[PDB]
């Protein structure tokens, strides 16, 4: 399983802008993408972290961002969350595990 993260987009409506994070994903040879908000890998990471603390890698950290409106910070964190997804799915156990099963499929 190949994983990237080429883009983020923001969705809503102008008072919720939220970020999510296109995740491309491949095996095989087949490929598709999933969204998903920061705080979507905060919480698998949490999950995760409980299950097997050894092999979770480092998530990027928890900012203050105001209105969303700092895409530089947003380049840093995409490219944090990829760094993190691959590291994920570099792991056997993990690649396998339900909890990512879901969160790069559902």
């Amino acid at each position: 399983m190949k994983v990237s993260i080429p883009d983020f987009e923001k969705e809503g409506e102008g008072k919720s802008k939220h970020v999510m994070y296109k995740i491309k994903v491949k095996t095989g040879g087949e490929e598709w993408a999933v969204y998903r908000r920061y705080s979507d890998f905060y919480w698998l990471h949490k999950k995760l972290q409980q299950r097997y603390p050894e092999l979770v890698p480092e998530l990027p950290p928890k900012k203050w961002i105001y209105s969303a409106l700092d895409e530089q910070i947003l380049e840093k964190r995409k490219q944090g969350l990829e760094k993190y997804i691959q590291r994920i799915v570099s792991h056997p156990v993990l690649a396998n595990d339900e909890l990512v099963v879901s969160f790069l499929q559902a």
